[PDB]
């Protein structure tokens, strides 16, 4: 565990935008878990396609949507609280 369960199991609502990403795979609500958004943010990258079999940790995500929220042109999956991070700036 990097992330406190606590913290996982908060409801949070969404910035439009992120709302955006999540309502484009699948997901119906205006507010979610974090582990909800986490669920769906994965749903999308795995989607998209935003992952590469050279560095397998990694989610590619420059010029795409999840690329512009997060403000970053790629992330490490291992980095859960700089993620956690990257989505707070994207909640209301
Ligand atoms: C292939 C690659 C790059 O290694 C890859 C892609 C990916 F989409 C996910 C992982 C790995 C992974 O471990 N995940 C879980 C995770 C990681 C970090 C945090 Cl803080 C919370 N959860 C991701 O989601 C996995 C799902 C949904 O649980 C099945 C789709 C995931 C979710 C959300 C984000 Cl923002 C980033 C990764």
């Amino acid at each position: 565990s990097q992330i406190p369960a606590s913290e996982q199991e908060t409801l949070v609502r969404p910035k439009p935008l992120l709302l955006k990403l999540l309502k484009s795979v699948g997901a119906q609500k205006d507010t979610y878990t974090m582990k909800e958004v986490l669920f769906y943010l994965g749903q999308y990258i795995m989607t998209k396609r935003l992952y590469d079999a050279a560095q397998q940790h990694i989610v590619y995500c420059s010029n795409d949507l999840l690329g512009d929220l997060f403000g970053v042109p790629s992330f490490s999956v291992k980095e859960h609280r700089k993620i956690y991070t990257m989505i707070y700036r994207n909640l209301v």
